[PDB]
This record gives C-alpha cells, sequence and structure tokens, in this order.
C-alpha cells in the first residue's frame, strides 16, 4: 500500500481555543441516562453516529468492531428478558457486597425498562480475531482497547447529535446475546447502549466530575 | 447522593441529522499522524481537550484516569530513549514475525522522532485501583475500558481542535515510564499520544475504512 501527503485544515490559535471550549461544554452536558422515551429517532442520525465510530484508530488497522443495531421490539424484549435474568443473579450473588454497595449512589438494579422503551439498542461486539479473504485468521492487536476507543467516539457522536444513552456492561449476558443475534464465535459483546430521547421522567445521579488539576499532571 | 432531573436539550430532527453528518465528516478526516511539527500549541487547548476527556463515563463513576502532559524537552528525550530502546527489542524479537509483517503497510520502525519534535506528549495512565480518604483501596470497575473510552473522547477533541496525534501502545515501557514521571504504583500506562500540528512533509498510509454495511448490522 502507498503513502500519501497529509492534508490538514489549519485553525488560528484563537479559533482553536474557541472550538475546544465549545466541544468541552457540549460533551460535559452528556450524562448516562437510564430512562429513555419510546419516540422514534431518525435512522440517519444512527447511521452517521456509527459511521463516525468506524473512524476510530485500530491496532494495525484491523477495525475489529461490529455494531449490531436492534430496532425490532420483539428482539429487544428477548434481550431484556436475558439481561434482567442475569443481572438479578448479579445483584443478589455474583457481584458481591462491595460492588453492590458501590452502586447505591446510582440507584440501579436489575430492572431495565429502557431495553424495551428505547427505540434503538446498539450492541458493540469486539472481534477478538478476524479473517482474511483466504480464510486464515488475522490477529486483532489490542482489539478490546480499539473497540472501546471507538465506543468513546460513538458516545461523543450521540451527544453531538442530541441523543442520549447509558454505557452498559451486562455481566454474563454475552454468550446468550451473541447466540440470540446470530453473531459468529469470534465476536464477543463488549457493551450495550440503549439510544433515544430522554423520557419525561428522566433523572440522573447528582455526580460531580473531578476538577482539571485532579485528572491532569504537567511535568517539568 | 441525591438524584436530580436531567435537562433535555431540544433539537429539531433535521438539525440533528445535519449535526450528525458534519461530525462524521469531521472525524473521518482524522488520521494517525506520525510526523509532527515542533510549532508550539496553546496550553489552553490542551487543558480543554483533557477536560473533555474527563467528561467520559466511567464504571461506577470512578474516573480512573490520569493524563500526564509532558512539555519539557529533557523529559521528552528520556522518554524517547526508553521507547526507541524497547521498540527495537520489540521489532527484533518480542512482537514476532506475523505482527512485524502486519505492520509493514504502515512503514513504522523503532525510530520515533515525533517524541522529541512534538511540543507535547500526553501519557494516559489507567488507575487499576484507587484509595479512599481513609486509606482503604477502592475498586475501579472496568478501568481499562473506561480509560480507553476517555481516550476515544480525547482523540475526537484533538480532531475538533485541529491538532493531530497517533495513538501508540509502547510495549513493555510502562514501568520505566511510570518511575521516570513519578507516578504512583496504582497507575499503569495505557497509551501515549504525541500532540501538535502535522509537520509540512507529513504523510499517511493510503488506508481505506470499511463501508457502513461492513461494521453495522441491523436486526428484525
Ligand atoms: C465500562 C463502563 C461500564 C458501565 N456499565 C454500566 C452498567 O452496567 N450499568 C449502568 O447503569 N451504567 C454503566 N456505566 C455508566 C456509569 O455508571 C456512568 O458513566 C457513571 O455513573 C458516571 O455517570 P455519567 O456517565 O452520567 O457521567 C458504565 C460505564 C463504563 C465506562
Ligand atoms: C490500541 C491501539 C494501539 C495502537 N498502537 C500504535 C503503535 O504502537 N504505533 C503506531 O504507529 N500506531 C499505533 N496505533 C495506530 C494504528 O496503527 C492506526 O490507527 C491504524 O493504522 C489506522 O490508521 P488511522 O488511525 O489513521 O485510521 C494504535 C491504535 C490503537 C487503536
Ligand atoms: N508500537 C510499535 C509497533 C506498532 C506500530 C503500529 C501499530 O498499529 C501497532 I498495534 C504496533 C511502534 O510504535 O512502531
Ligand atoms: N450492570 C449492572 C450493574 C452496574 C450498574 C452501574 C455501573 O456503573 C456498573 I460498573 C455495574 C446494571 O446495569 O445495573
Amino acid at each position: 500500500v502507498e503513502h500519501i501527503p497529509f492534508s490538514h485544515n489549519h485553525y488560528p490559535e484563537k479559533e482553536m481555543v474557541k472550538r475546544s471550549q465549545e466541544f468541552y461544554e457540549l460533551l460535559n452536558k452528556r450524562r448516562s441516562v437510564r430512562f429513555i422515551s419510546n419516540e422514534q429517532v431518525p435512522m440517519e442520525v444512527i447511521d452517521n453516529v456509527i459511521r463516525t465510530a468506524g473512524t476510530a484508530p485500530s491496532g494495525a488497522h484491523t477495525e475489529p468492531w461490529t455494531f449490531v443495531v436492534v430496532k425490532d421490539p420483539d428482539v429487544k424484549h428477548k434481550i431484556r428478558k436475558i439481561i434482567e435474568e442475569e443481572e438479578e443473579i448479579n445483584y443478589m450473588k455474583r457481584m458481591g457486597h462491595r460492588w453492590v454497595t458501590d452502586l447505591k449512589k446510582l440507584r440501579t438494579n436489575w430492572i431495565k425498562e429502557y431495553l424495551d422503551t428505547a427505540p434503538i439498542l446498539i450492541l458493540i461486539f469486539k472481534q477478538v480475531h478476524g479473517f482474511a479473504a483466504n480464510g486464515k485468521k488475522k490477529v486483532h492487536y489490542y482489539n478490546e482497547i480499539s473497540v472501546s476507543i471507538a465506543c468513546g467516539i460513538l458516545l461523543a457522536a450521540l451527544q453531538n447529535a442530541g441523543l442520549v444513552t447509558v454505557t452498559t456492561t451486562p455481566l454474563n449476558c454475552g454468550p446468550r446475546l451473541r447466540v440470540l443475534l446470530g453473531r459468529p464465535a469470534h465476536e464477543k459483546l463488549l457493551m450495550l447502549l440503549p439510544v433515544g430521547y430522554p423520557s419525561k421522567e428522566a433523572t440522573v445521579p447528582d455526580l460531580k466530575r473531578k476538577p482539571l488539576d485532579q485528572i491532569m499532571v504537567t511535568v517539568h
């Protein structure tokens, strides 16, 4: 493969500060929203939002991500049955006292109404390896990190397009959800995002983010 | 902690589509750039771009990320020695034939001039656990996925601010770099981004991203 010159849009120092400031204020309004309206969302916003995720870097240019988008209420309800079943066992037994205590501030439990109400579910699967045209396995270097980076870009895109979601990681729901949606064995579910508008009764925990001097360290 | 109403941001469906289209076109221009000018960048843009990263979701709201920013020519050079030294061993022995063959199309080698030329290096450390005020360890659920999500948001923010970078994972360099920059034992380096304007003669591999129908699957 050939190498080509890199073409860049140069911004004046003042334009950069402004764009960077606005983008921060924009994304800082993003909250994980666990209460989602059933009102339909324009499918072109979803398409672009996933196109964008696919612009993520990936280890050795492997693109090890599958974004499975579920619209069908029937399928969605089967997903809800599975996750609620496993989460109940997760809260009652598998996560442990410490974890369950650490979640009190979020008031979450194994009841997940948004899996039904949200018009759209995005299930993100990592490809723990891939296949070339000849059918031999190609290695997916840092696939979990690559897909997660892509999930970050997906989250920014949803915020930018004015939709809401919550990044969820349903423990022990992977194999079952994989089988239900007909995904191949080399795919493993990494996380699930319900996407839509906030329902009228939406709340969030009153969480505070660290001040800059607590996430950033400058060295001299 | 109390729970509060979530404030709905109201967009017309069409403005939403327009925003989603523009954001895709913006991020699709992002490329990993391994040739970086030494032209200084405004530290406020860095501050904002890192603020943005800190708005990322995190498992049970743990915010397990430390963004170390290195400006100092001297420290940067010590980092360069470390990474070039280890990458040489990586290409010659530790990565293996297949991996080295897989990197040919990128024309990368163990020489990393950008580590000196770039005005700023951002080293992203995951906190594999934390400490409460009482000195007991708190658990950082999915810290690596969380930090990676933050890095994704970071990459978008840099792209939006007209800065460039390449997402790097310097094999076996974590411990030496941790000690060099005086980071506590609960921090582990996840990746390194050289940040700045692209140098004049910068190139990129002519890579193609998958079409939408190859990363997205819709279900009924
Ligand atoms: C890796 C990861 C996994 C998460 N899993 C869940 C989950 O299973 N359920 C849930 O309600 N939220 C989950 N979240 C969302 C966090 O609880 C949320 O980000 C955190 O409470 C901070 O709130 P905020 O997103 O509004 O800033 C997850 C976040 C991350 C980064
Ligand atoms: C987890 C991860 C690790 C990476 N590590 C390196 C690295 O060590 N060196 C490097 O030159 N590029 C690294 N990259 C960048 C990829 O090589 C690059 O994203 C890929 O070739 C596609 O190019 P693009 O980002 O311009 O689309 C990494 C990317 C990811 C997601
Ligand atoms: N990290 C080494 C080698 C390398 C290069 C590109 C890439 O996508 C991956 I995964 C590894 C380096 O920096 O050269
Ligand atoms: N996944 C379960 C429990 C849960 C909830 C929030 C959170 O940040 C984490 I890490 C785990 C659920 O969805 O309830």
